[PDB]
């Protein structure tokens, strides 16, 4: 399976483990995983963390041929398994959190998109467009102890957390773009720049 053979100590993810369009996985609502976690979700939580940190140094994302991200989704990696990891460096980091079964249980009225538009490890085209997503969101979620965890983000936090939970529900960025004008500023969307 895709977990076991990531789960390896020996094995580093790189854009091999990383599944594109057209793999239905990332159509699929990813499982809940149950608890306690077996030692196998918790060393790809730690493994994809890895990734993210891999993907934003400068030289290791040469030496492995890394794109860059600032998080990422167990489905990805054809795992369809409720696990998320962020990692959000400040303008040392902004944001750090592998996330079990993260959910969103409150949202803004006000949307948010960033003003560059996104990219997706997933996606090898650029799809232009404002990602029209929740500005502030709560969001619940465990972590690898099972520990419960609520927390508050806005801004970009805000919108990585949303785009990695889209992944779990089945969702892709490009889902989110107005079809008619990809940058139409609606009343009530904040154009995050
Ligand atoms: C289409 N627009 C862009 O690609 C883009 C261009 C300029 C600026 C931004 C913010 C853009 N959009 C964007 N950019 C990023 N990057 C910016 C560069 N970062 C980076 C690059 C090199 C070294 C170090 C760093 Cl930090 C990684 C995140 N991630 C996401 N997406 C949209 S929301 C989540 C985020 C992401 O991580 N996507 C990857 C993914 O598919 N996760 O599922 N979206
Ligand atoms: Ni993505």
């Amino acid at each position: 399976s895709a977990i076991e053979r990531i789960t390896k100590a020996a094995h580093l993810i790189d854009m091999n483990d990383i599944i594109r369009e057209g793999n239905p996985t990332l159509r699929t609502v990813a499982e809940e995983v149950t608890f306690p976690l077996s030692d196998q979700e918790i060393i790809l939580g730690e493994k994809m963390m890895q990734f993210l940190k891999h993907s934003q140094d400068p030289v290791m994302a040469e030496k492995m041929g890394l794109r860059g991200g600032v998080g990422l989704a167990a489905p990805q990696l054809d795992i369809s398994k409720r696990i998320i990891a962020v990692l959000v460096p400040n303008i040392a980091y902004d944001l750090e959190a592998i996330m079990y079964n993260p959910k969103i249980v409150s949202h803004s009225v006000q949307d948010a998109a960033l003003g560059e538009g996104e990219g997706c490890l997933s996606v090898d085209r650029n799809v232009p467009g404002y990602v029209v997503r929740h500005a502030r969101v709560t969001v619940d979620y465990f972590d690898k102890d099972g520990e419960k965890h609520r927390i508050k983000l806005k801004g970009y936090n805000s919108i990585v957390v949303q785009h990695e939970i889209d992944h779990i529900n089945g969702i892709m960025f490009y889902d989110r773009i107005n079809e008619k004008d990809p940058f139409a500023v609606k009343d009530g969307l904040l154009i995050l720049e």
